[PDB]
């Protein structure tokens, strides 16, 4: 049918089978770069604003206020746009493409300190409401429990039906968390199948695999863009995460590159990152008849001024 | 279920209702930038690998020579891949973008000269193919009646299900004519119901008009990246057009521009040229009450460094 507005849209996405990864077929992608905004973000942009609006914190008149480095911040503006909000993002003021990209899509851009980096548009994104509290609503990504919500409802199912519940495994790079626990939740606790779910996270920020093994957290720079944000978000739900797996920025990339010239995928950095985890747990016996769907956040275009390229 | 390349997972796309363009949103656009390489392309690649397969004329060992300005060479370029053919692309050395885009899929791409342009490539292309005709299969886009038949199969077809045959109107840009052209013959021949199908042009290079009106060809420069090729195509059937809309290069920028900050659509120029057409048969009473479907062929990335930012 026809959906009311570019929301409503979100999800349904392809399982595809890899023929250069994985073991007689075991390793199954699922492309989040087909979605409104071009990223799993779409998702979480759609979920956090309809339940905002169920709660009366988001309403006509109100703004939108938030701070990103990138896809939830296009996510969210294609969704203020579509249902009639004006939106503020904040920025370390970057990527002239993504800067474009969110002036294109009628937000009213904020950028603050490069020095300060991500934290600075933090602070200057809650300055910017303490200024109105009454007239601003910031989303917060990284702890809004609609950002598990929507991948527990829309993500996860998707993935019982298209595999018909024989996916084994499921592998996820993470930034918020939302998707490996949305997903985990799902299959685990909706479909009761006892799956491994295996994080990703970058070698350089291994702040999740430190965390669980009661190692000093030590974040580190990486080029693997929206996983590895160095600290334990609240949308990570550690109790359901079985294994957590680390990639380096160069392989990340390689497998990126292979993804689009080998499989015909155009797959963005964080999706080389995934598969390169999942191209590993794949080629372990233990893993070999196991069915591995992976996530593969985003598309090869939002990355063209990027090491990827 | 799940694909077993990313050929196979092209088209399903979504319809969406627009809010600020037609009259009590009688004005639905289908978006076809959802696709494995983001185009409507994505069909036509696809679809024209899969018949030279079944025909003998494509082989394992066999290597697909083709000229592209862009989407039907990015598409080729991600079935190349897919299916595990050698490809050669030719084009007029431009946009740095695409350039890295279609070596990162692994395109063997040979440049041409500027001040010859298109027609330029083709013989460029031609040339390659003349080498040895044994080795090299071009699959010529403009005429390959596979590229109206994916159409007919599956994006028109679509349209009927999701509109559930209430469909009154198409809307379509014409390049190759392959999609206004397969999309017409299902709904009219295949299922039965007399729409309007509507071909949009540059009026800056308005030939289908000038052609039907019995008057001199002109061709002309315009910023519409996708459609006027600047003479009628063997797969646009002029049979099957009931209306011809002309549509200025400044107006598509805006509609696109439009599409983006007032509906939250990450649509591509010619998006924007299809729905000002669209738009305009939709505040004419005559087509007040009735459903008009217009196409979207791609989405806003692919055109970041071009006049629509
Ligand atoms: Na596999
Ligand atoms: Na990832
Ligand atoms: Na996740
Ligand atoms: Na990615
Ligand atoms: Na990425
Ligand atoms: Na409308
Ligand atoms: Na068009
Ligand atoms: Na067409
Ligand atoms: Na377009
Ligand atoms: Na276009």
């Amino acid at each position: 049918a026809i959906y009311a507005d570019n929301s409503y849209s979100i999800g349904n996405t392809p399982l595809v089978r890899l023929k250069h990864f994985g073991h007689n077929g075991n390793v199954v992608v699922k492309i989040e770069g087909r979605n409104p905004s071009y990223s799993v973000k779409c998702r979480i942009g759609a979920n956090m604003v309809w339940q905002a609006e169920k709660d009366g914190t988001l309403t006509k008149g109100k703004e939108i206020v938030d701070a990103t480095s990138g896809n939830t911040g296009i996510a969210l503006a294609y969704v203020a746009a579509a249902r009639g909000y004006k939106i503020t993002l904040t920025a370390p003021e970057m990527s002239l493409e993504r800067k474009r990209l969110l002036c294109g899509l009628g937000v009213n851009l904020v950028l603050t300190e490069g020095a300060k980096g991500m934290k600075g548009a933090i602070a200057k994104a809650e300055e910017i409401v303490a200024s109105d509290p009454s007239r601003y609503v910031m989303l917060k990504q990284f702890e809004n429990p609609a950002n598990p919500q929507i991948h527990r409802e829309t993500t996860g199912p998707e993935i019982w039906k298209d595999t018909d519940g024989k996916v084994d495994v499921v592998v996820a790079g993470v930034g918020t968390g939302g998707s490996i626990t949305g997903i985990s939740r799902a299959i685990k606790l909706d479909f009761g199948k006892q799956i491994t779910s295996v994080a990703v996270e970058p070698v350089e920020s291994p702040v999740i695999s430190q965390t669980l093994a009661g190692e000093e957290v030590k974040p580190g720079p990486h080029k693997i863009q929206g996983i590895g944000a160095g600290f334990i978000p609240k949308n990570l739900d550690l109790s359901i995460i079985d294994r957590v797996e680390t990639v380096d920025s160069d392989t990340a990339l390689a497998t990126a590159r292979r993804l689009m010239a080998e499989e015909g995928i155009l797959a963005g950095i964080s999706s080389g990152a995934a598969v390169a985890a999942a191209d590993r747990l794949a080629k372990l016996p233990e893993f070999a008849d196991k069915l591995i769907v992976v996530i593969l956040p985003s598309a090869s275009e939002r990355y063209l001024s990027t090491a990827l390229f």
